């Protein structure tokens, strides 16, 4: 494989290591990766960070109580490019009732981008991901990983 | 100012920001600034980051029983380098002895390079800083400040 691919293997490696800890300890998470429609106006409302991609740092981000973990964290290839994002709300009738505001930010970036966001809920550990307007919940981690091997 | 000094300023900022919030809570924490010897040796020990310095992702870095958290940040060219870096144990018989690990690694560090490095005691929260093999304890915020600008 090239370095590219290299690079893109790791960082999937990075989000599934940080996704699956997060939903075992039930810890809320909102992952944003864009794709071919650019981000910057939403990266722009958090905090900088242009920071290499680590599972240590997407868990550290999103400790509860800690200055980052509210908002979105949008990823640029591999860099976690900001945190603690602003994302439009989705008003879609095909959300859950039971969801939060993170399922309802992550449904509402996919409406108006080509990118894929991943959701764990607090509630449950349950993970899902947004994507072209629709959210697929409950998935298994050889879904995810699929998902973003295939994004 | 010029661009470099409204930088510098604005990292100084960041830093005591986060050096306070820690020291509030008695948040352990380990913070060295590289300066004219180089320390790649020791950046390469930890979670590569080169990360925008930010209050909160400091804060975040350090929260206890996270992936970060354990050994020092390095700083260099105004970026956080990387995070859970391993510090030589200084063997100097002169540090209080009341004082665990984190302080003899800053002062090894400062043993051997013209680093400054910040420590937050997680048993006091009292601040100190190592330069040159010596520990400053019980720094106060404008002691601190006036420390990283004279650095
Ligand atoms: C974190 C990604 S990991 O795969 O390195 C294991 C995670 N760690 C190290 C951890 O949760 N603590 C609390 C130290
Ligand atoms: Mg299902």
């Amino acid at each position: 494989p090239t370095p590219v691919e290299e690079a893109q293997q790791k960082t999937i490696e990075a989000i599934t290591k940080a996704i699956n800890y997060m939903a075992k300890r039930r810890i809320g998470a909102l992952l944003t990766i864009e794709r071919d429609t650019g981000m910057g106006d939403y990266i722009e409302t958090g905090i900088p960070l242009n920071a290499k991609v680590s599972s240590e740092l997407l868990i550290n981000i999103f400790i509860p109580n800690t200055p980052l973990h509210d908002g979105a964290v949008i990823m640029k290839n591999n860099e976690i490019a900001a945190a603690a994002c602003y994302l439009p709300l989705s008003e879609s009738p095909f959300i859950s009732k039971e969801l939060g505001t993170r399922h309802r930010a992550a449904v509402g970036i996919s409406e108006v981008t080509d990118s894929l966001t991943i959701i764990v809920s607090e509630e449950t550990g349950g993970v899902s991901v947004a994507k072209n307007g629709d959210l697929h919940r409950e998935l298994t981690e050889e879904a995810l990983k699929e998902m973003l091997e295939a994004e």
